[PDB]
């Protein structure tokens, strides 16, 4: 039986003819040709005699998956399926160029992985570093070639085995695409680990068009050893994260974990849900990462996300090295709904919607951050969380614009006294920002806008309360150490009638030539005796800076009326003309709106 | 011919050898192994002798599809293809655990359906209830196990046969995922029915990570019998609807159909287009649904949708049962563009962008709704639609914030007089909301903000017109039955010069100690005779509450000038100091901005 | 060997039995049946004897791909794979109905293309027109049938060969879906050409539910011959573009290329990144395109995009033909972050966030554009780019509303003097729009809001600076040729103290009966001699229109004080009552806020 021998051999399929649907005009093929149109791990998961090996906890699938990728790479590419209904364990390190990255599998250009089954790490990796899928082809990323056109997708799962880090200095990753152009991860669930990142895109600005979409990241920090975690790190331009789910349950994640970092221009983070993390996203130009795409991170978008976090939602930064200066500009943060989860005050990093963070070494005088728009977001922190702010402004800021947000937390603008002394320019807080009332009555000894800065210039703060909080010391306070110039600071009178202090300038900074200010105050006045039109003058002489003032109080009297409006005099008194129906010296205490140049 | 017999048998493929692309290092397989990597309905759509059966209107495909799902379930899962180019009819009910749900097909964990062809309901189902795909495994959902990792996707179609409901009490559904974790529907067209829902996600808070993406829902209500319709009902957290299309053509849909309901925390509805529906989305915490995820619906997002509807866009609610109280908070509604379609006034449910709706029994004193941000939306209703409002505020409200919207409809804030008397707290209407002019000249007898409430506290209404409408009775009216306290109510003077009434307080509520108000009014004044500085006093004594007023009128006179600014007196007169170049009693009628504590 | 003959024949696979996974309950099939479940180009890419032909630059694959589409069409449809690891060249025109469209491949209903490999145009097409994939079935689109349920998707590539246009009048396209219902392109990279469009959806309003998602468009203009380019043209309703990437590198693209055009109702452009283009999106109702969906483009959404462009971001338009009038309304532009790329002033079309453009023939008196909301966007242009505006308002406008944007460019509102004279209604510029300072000191001879119109009615401009720019001639200027009525124009005083001109009305238009205005000015006053309450009067008589004015200056004097507030007199003087502690004629120069009816 010669024909029998061929048919039963591995070339058997190549001798059975086939023509699509018996169509006379279709290609006369062999069964093997049609089967060759697809490829799976089963086609490489075999022993040296070619007998298929069943996957399992006792089998290391690494070499077989690598053989599949290497082969498909050699044919110009394709898509390898990792079959559903099986768990495929990885139990050794890869070799060659990915060894320097603690790599397991080496990705190759044009070779996609359709992961329908589960990929699981074996206990070999317990307490060890690892990067599961690596797209670099050299231990030195600077000498690595590119990875192009590599997509990982499916309904499958990458499971990191639950193993803790062995040492804080170790690094662990799921997918490092490397110097990556047109690469993506879609649909995959990454779970059950203690890792540094789940996915990294690009390398120091090298790369383009890399995306993470519709992925889940679940419980990826689990130990006190883990130094730091950011689930997706975007280090190439024209790249981003969309429609993903991020969840952590460990206490440690609330102190160290961030969902996304955006580190190059034209990058985005949109439409995603975050729970249990410390931080939402870093948006930062690191000078050390400026090689591939320049020293500017611009066109940065964080939009339409949903988050419960314990520290800061968006952290802005930029820094310098010996020879390069990083710049961050043209950022939009819009449409996000964010809360600080239930926690004790000071039990996690300081709660904030926006943080202007110092560099990794703690320097606050290196940053060049400007042209940032924060608009149409909602932020909430529970009433007990003292450490919650719309913005913690902890390093030099060259501009940030807030319009039409709803911020319901302890502070609006904050920086800790006796820490950094930021230089602030072009901070714009529009009157359309609504200040919520959750923290009313909690603010004893506190200033709602606590302006603990070296200096403030070209800034606008338009304070509008929407309910009373008589516990606060002031709506806005500038310590004497903070210079203030070419700025507009206003406090709307609504809900302020009973406040002893509204705006406080501890160095009398509101007297500056180009400071435009208005706020309520209580003023004692006394009139002359004259019947008829009669002047009223303030008893105090603290108003040399006031350009006009007007009454916010009713007049309980019949026989006279104080002035509706006032100007000042050289000695610092207010003066206006009221009316004595009957003569007599009058004395009244009136609530006035004090105005300077507005 | 022994070998011939084996090759022609069903085990024939298992005797033909194959090795991928003749690669010496690839697995030596059999053709059957490679074919076994995929699975379709054809592999189960056969008679008892194993002969394939062709689908068609005369064939019930249910048992075969169920057999396929049951089998793949037993192997740890996979994806069953429902082939393109065929219509597969379902013509009987399923059995076992899904019978209590009028179920047709029972879904099982890890078994995906790739629907490329059409699934059609046979006339067996005419006038009957049905739920086409059911993920519960018990008639009692409380005793049901979970459905996990079940995805339905493809370019295919579920067609409900056009059959009307037989009775209003019947229920019909397309996909009920059940107690559903990591389940989704993507790409599918659901059409041609009279159903209650197309898709339901979760059960009373049990479930997670369920999504509906890139689906179409077309003509899914067609009869007067249909009691109610919501196309997608999201009843588990961390779930949502994205990039879907919803269309109805029936008149009945304009009165009963909603596109989406969001009923648990961290849920979303984004980027979708709606036409022909009554309602856009319910966003509600039902106490009766609080078992799986708690009694709070928070982190609720409705964003970037496009809608033509006939009733209300977003309906907020919360309610209670004997032992549980539902709460709704931390909601964002942003970036939506919505219109009321062409219709006669009062011909469908009352038109609204936001509705604060009573509970199912009509109770308006059970709701706990707060921390809602409505920002950056546009709403339009044609000029004839009397029943159109930015917000219909019909039940107790604990807070809602409007910033930077464009509302072009009959009313801004409305509630019907002599219906409910809501208790209102923390209603914030920022001055950045633009009020359109489509309904100018239509408002005879109407108040633009009709404050028909029991009480209003800690609220802000900053009215800014952008064109004249002298037909309206007032910009804002508070009936004497509505208490008003700790609130700010302002009417900007632009386009108001000719209005007889701007703000109306029928119980003189603007006199409250912590009410901050400003609005224009016309006032008659008379001066004393004195040459020189001379007082002017109002003829009326209705101004005991005014803290200051200033002129909005020019002075046509040469020989005198009235005061630019006024205060009040104990008897309720305004008083200010003007100037008589020549003596004489003066009498003038002036438009003033009346101010209280602002 | 009779059995051998059958097995080796093209019917061989139809004689080898198969039963899925040896399941006794599965269908007893033949291998051919299972292989027949899929279909690829390999099944048709053969010679007349049925021998497979290898693709390559020397092989025209067109006829084979067409045969595949024609065949699958005949079976009710399916998905044809274009295999990965191969480049498939097209080298001739198609025949029949697509010839009138210079068509290569004719698409057919229900036949999807899964493009995993590359499709490349051969040099046959150099200097020639072409439309690669055409869904029309007639040379005359008006006589064409529909294309339904056609999806093109995959990780593959359409490469236009780099060939330049041969003549400016030629047209080139990638995918013309035609009269297209439920058609889409997903994941595909279109690159390396000189084309008119990459994708067109619909035809003159005929079509529905067509989408372009997750596609890349790279370097699709390369010559001075190319007349015009818009990458995706949306010409059917309920359709749009989402999550796409658009990049150009040619200088010509900066002058002629637009990323998207939206031309019918309920269409969108979202979540996309654009670099190197002239324009972002046209949003236009062309009367010539009103056949299929009506003469109104409404529910138009441009949201959450990222762009670097050289001309205009969003261009609005509508026009008329002999018998049809186009209307554009109900548009939202929100959440976009856009910059003008580095370029010399006037070196590309005039930079703008919004352009109200004239029609194709240059007519500016045909447009009906209204109910547009522009909110929560950021725009930046470098300081040297004189030709940069938030809005270039160059044709009649019936309404546009700006709320809560950040605009950092040369002009806010602009139209060139001595060009068109638009009639403007319902232009609303809310005070929540933040005006950036990049162009401070660059504005010599320029007006920030340059109101070069025939007339302005029912409009609001609330100017708020956030830093000083004393170079500008004025904040807002109306030439005498521009009528102004029923409008509100205000200039906030912050950063204006040193400006000689704030608001300028060259025809004294601010005196209109229903003009509501406020702005700062410097005024010289002189008092009478009288000790005590004493009048101050302006020296100039230019204030007959002023209803009130108040001091923006401090009083450096001890012996007297000028009035805090003023009204006017019939002769055009201001007058107020100040106070002389000691008698004497006083003379002062004061900065006042002039107010009319506000
Ligand atoms: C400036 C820089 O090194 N950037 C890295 C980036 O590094 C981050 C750093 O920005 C900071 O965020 O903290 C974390 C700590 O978790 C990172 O630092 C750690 O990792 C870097 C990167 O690691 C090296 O380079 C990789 C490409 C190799 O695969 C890896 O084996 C290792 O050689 C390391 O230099 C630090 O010492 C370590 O603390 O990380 C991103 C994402 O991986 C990378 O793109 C960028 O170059
Ligand atoms: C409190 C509650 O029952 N919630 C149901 C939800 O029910 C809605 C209800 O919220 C209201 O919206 O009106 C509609 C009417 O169209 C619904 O009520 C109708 O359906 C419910 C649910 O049906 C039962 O439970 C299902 C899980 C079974 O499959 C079904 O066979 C039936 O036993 C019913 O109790 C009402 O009497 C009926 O009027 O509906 C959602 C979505 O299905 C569900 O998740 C939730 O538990
Ligand atoms: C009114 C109109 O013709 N609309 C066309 C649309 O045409 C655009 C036009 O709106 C303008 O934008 O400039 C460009 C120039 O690049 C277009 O005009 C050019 O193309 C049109 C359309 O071409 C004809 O009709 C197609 C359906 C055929 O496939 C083609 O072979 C040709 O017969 C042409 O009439 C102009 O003369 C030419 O300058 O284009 C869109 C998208 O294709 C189309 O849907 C709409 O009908």
């Amino acid at each position: 039986d010669q024909f029998r021998a061929i048919i039963e051999s591995p070339e058997g399929a190549g001798h059975v003819g086939y023509q699509y649907r018996r169509n006379t005009g279709s290609t006369m093929r062999m069964v093997s040709d049609v089967l060759d149109e697809r490829v799976s791990l089963w086609d490489f998961h075999c022993d040296p005699s070619g007998n298929v090996i069943q996957p399992g906890p006792n089998v290391d699938s690494r070499q077989y998956l690598q053989a599949a990728i290497d082969y498909v790479s050699s044919n110009g590419g394709g898509t390898i399926t990792i079959p559903a209904g099986y768990t495929w364990y990885l139990g050794s390190y890869g070799v060659g160029g990915i060894a320097g990255h603690s790599g397991i599998i080496q990705l190759r250009s044009n070779v996609n992985l359709n992961i329908e089954g589960r990929i699981h790490l074996s206990p070999f990796f317990d307490l060890k570093p690892f990067q599961v899928f690596v797209g670099f082809d050299n231990g030195d990323p600077a000498s690595s070639g590119n990875l192009e056109n590599c997509h990982i997708y499916g309904h499958g799962v990458v499971d990191f085995g639950g193993y803790e880090f062995g040492a804080s200095s170790q690094l662990r990753n799921g997918v490092a695409f490397g110097r990556s152009y047109n690469c993506s991860v879609t649909g995959i669930t990454f779970q059950n680990g203690d890792v540094t990142w789940a996915i990294t895109l690009g390398w120091n600005g090298y790369g383009s068009n890399c995306y993470v979409r519709k992925c889940r990241f679940i419980n990826l920090v689990n130990s006190s050893v883990n130094a730091n975690h950011s689930t997706v790190y975007v280090n190439c331009p024209y790249s981003g994260v969309e429609s993903c789910y991020f969840s952590m349950s460990s206490s440690f994640a609330r102190n160290i974990a961030c969902s996304v970092e955006l580190h190059q221009h034209d990058t985005f983070y949109r439409g995603s849900t975050v729970n249990g993390y410390c931080r939402g996203a870093y948006v930062v130009m690191h000078a050390a990462e400026a090689a591939g795409a320049g020293s500017y991170a611009y066109n940065m978008q964080v939009e339409n996300n949903i988050a419960v976090i314990y520290g800061q939602f968006v952290i802005l930064g930029s820094d310098v090295t010996a020879t390069v200066s990083g710049h961050l500009n043209d950022v939009i943060v819009s449409g996000n709904i964010v809360s600080i989860g239930e926690r004790a005050a000071f039990s996690a990093p300081f709660g904030a919607f926006i943080d202007i963070g110092p560099d990794n070494s703690g320097a606050s005088n290196v940053q060049d951050i400007q042209r940032v728009l924060v608009t149409g977001n909602s932020f909430y922190a529970p009433a007990n969380i003292t450490d919650s702010a719309a913005i913690t402004l902890r390093a030099n800021l060259n501009g940030c614009t807030f319009i039409a947000n709803n911020f319901d937390c302890r502070y609006m603008v904050y920086n800790a006294p006796g820490t950094t002394s930021p230089v602030v320019q072009n901070l714009v807080w529009d009157k359309s920002n609504v200040i919520g009332g959750t923290h009313a009555n909690q603010r004893a000894g506190q200033n709602l806008f606590d302006m603990q800065f070296a200096s403030v210039v070209n800034s606008t703060i338009e304070v509008q309360l929407s309910c009373e909080d008589l516990s606060m010391f002031s709506c806005i306070l500038f310590p004497a150490s903070c210079q203030l110039s070419y700025s507009k600071i206003t406090v709307d009178s609504a809900w302020t009638k009973s406040m002893s202090n509204t705006a406080v300038f501890e160095g009398n900074q509101q007297a500056g030539a180009n400071v435009y200010v208005s706020y309520p105050a209580t003023v004692n006045l006394t009139s002359y005796n004259t019947q008829g039109a009669v002047p009223f003058f303030s008893t105090d002489t603290n108003y040399a800076w006031v350009t006009s003032a007007y009454s916010l109080s009713i007049n309980e009297n019949l026989d006279f009326s104080p002035p509706a409006t006032y100007t000042n005099k050289a000695n610092g008194q207010l003066v206006g003309v009221g009316y004595n129906e009957i003569g007599g010296v009058r004395s009244v205490s009136v609530r006035l709106m004090l105005q300077r140049q507005v």
